[PDB]
DNA sequence: CGCGTACGTGCGTTTAAGCGGTGCTAGAGCTGTCTACGACCAATTGAGCGGCCTCGGCACCGGGATTCTCCAGGGCGGCCGA
C-alpha cells in the first residue's frame, strides 16, 4: 500500500565522548514496559515522565521501578508549559487505547471519540517535544496501535505522524498472536526480526510444571488451552506475563483481582518487540 | 414439554396347581364318673372413701443470655449491549 510517499529521518550516530542518558516521555503507559525494556538493555535513564491516569497501572510502576517514574496525571492536563519545564526529551512512547480504534467492536465510535481522539494528545504532545528547526539533536518516537484498524484511520494517523507503520506480529519473537502497527523514526524500522534464544519462542517455556500446552501459541470452542492435570484449565497469570515477554512476577503489585491483571496485561506492549525496536538505541546513548 | 425407562402386551416355554384316586391315623367330638371348685349365707372387721388442711410443686411476671432468622454490604466474576 504505497498511499503516501516520505523518506525516514535518519540520525547521524554520536560517538562515546559526546554521550548522554535518555530522557524519555511516556504518554499511555499502563503497565511500565518501556522503562522496564530500557533497563534490561543497559540504558542509563536520565529522566522517565509516565502520564498514566489508572491508579493499578501507576502502582506497577511504582512497586517494579522504585520512585524512577515521574508521573503525572491525564494527558490532557499537561500543556506546552509543561513539556517545555521538563527539559528537551530523547524518546517519546505511546499507545493509544483501542476501544474504539478496534474494529472488532461491531458498534464502534472511531478515531474522534473520547477514546480514540486520546492519540491527537500524543501528536500535541509530539509537536511539542519535538525540537525546533536548527536543532541535531537526536530525537526519537513511537507509537503503536493494534492491526484491527479501518484502512481511513489507519491512513490518517500515517499522514499525521508521517511514518510508514511496520506491522510487528509477536509470534515471530514470543508466543502470542497479536499483530500491531508501530509507527516512528527509529533505525532499522523494518529489520526483520532477531529472535533471541533466551526469549521463550515456544508456549511451553512459558507455562509452569505440571501443564501442557494444548496449542502451539496462545491468542490475545469452549475450551482452554492449557491441560492441568487431565483437565483444561485457565491460562495463568504469571504464564501470560512470560507469554507477553514481561519478566517472572510482574504484574503483582497489589490486592488487584484476577480480572483486573487481565486487562493491564491485555493493554500492555510485548516485551521483545518493544527489545528489538529499543535496541538501535543502544549505540545512540549511554550504556550501563 | 421433553427424556427415558420401565411396565404391559404377546408368544413360547415349563412349572406346578388342580382333580382324582386310596390309606391311614391323629385328633375332633360325644358319653359316663365324680370331685373339687365356686355360688350362696352370716359375722366381722379393717381397708377404702368422704371431709379437711397445709404447703410445696406448679403457674406466672420480669431480666438477661442466647439462639436462630434474615437482610445489608463487600467482594466477586460475568455478562454483555449500548
Ligand atoms: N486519557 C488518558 N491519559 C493517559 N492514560 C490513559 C488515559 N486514558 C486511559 N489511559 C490509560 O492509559 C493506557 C492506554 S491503553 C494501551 C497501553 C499501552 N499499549 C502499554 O504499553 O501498556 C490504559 O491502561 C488506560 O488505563
Amino acid at each position: 500500500h504505497d498511499q503516501e510517499f516520505d523518506p525516514p529521518k535518519v540520525y547521524p550516530p554520536v560517538p562515546a565522548e559526546k554521550r548522554k542518558p535518555i530522557r524519555v516521555l511516556s504518554l499511555f503507559d499502563g503497565i511500565a514496559t518501556g522503562l522496564l525494556v530500557l533497563k534490561d538493555l543497559g540504558i542509563q535513564v536520565d529522566r522517565y515522565i509516565a502520564s498514566e491516569v489508572c491508579e493499578d497501572s501507576i502502582t506497577v510502576g511504582m512497586v517494579r521501578h522504585q520512585g524512577k517514574i515521574m508521573y503525572v496525571g491525564d494527558v490532557r492536563s499537561v500543556t506546552q508549559k509543561h513539556i517545555q519545564e521538563w527539559g528537551p526529551f530523547d524518546l517519546v512512547i505511546g499507545g493509544s487505547p483501542c476501544n474504539d480504534l478496534s474494529i472488532v467492536n461491531p458498534a464502534r465510535k472511531g478515531l474522534y471519540e473520547g477514546t480514540g481522539r486520546l492519540f491527537f494528545e500524543f501528536y500535541r504532545l509530539l509537536h511539542d517535544a519535538r525540537p525546533k528547526e536548527g536543532d541535531d539533536r537526536p530525537f526519537f518516537w513511537l507509537f503503536e496501535n493494534v492491526v484491527a484498524m479501518g484502512v481511513s484511520d489507519k491512513r490518517d494517523i500515517s499522514r499525521f505522524l508521517e511514518s510508514n507503520p511496520v506491522m510487528i506480529d509477536a509470534k515471530e519473537v514470543s508466543a502470542a498472536h497479536r499483530a500491531r502497527y508501530f509507527w516512528g523514526n527509529l533505525p532499522g524500522m523494518n529489520r526483520p526480526l532477531a529472535s533471541t534464544v533466551n526469549d521463550k519462542l515456544e508456549l511451553q517455556e512459558c507455562l509452569e510444571h505440571g501443564r501442557i500446552a494444548k496449542f502451539s501459541k496462545v491468542r490475545t470452542d469452549q475450551h482452554f488451552p492449557v491441560f492441568m492435570n487431565e483437565k483444561e484449565d485457565i491460562l495463568w497469570c504469571t504464564e501470560m506475563e512470560r507469554v507477553f515477554g514481561f519478566p517472572v512476577h510482574y504484574t503483582d503489585v497489589s490486592n488487584m483481582s484476577r480480572l483486573a491483571r487481565q486487562r493491564l496485561l491485555g493493554r500492555s506492549w510485548s516485551v521483545p518487540v518493544i527489545r528489538h525496536l529499543f535496541a538501535p538505541l543502544k549505540e545512540y546513548f549511554a550504556c550501563v
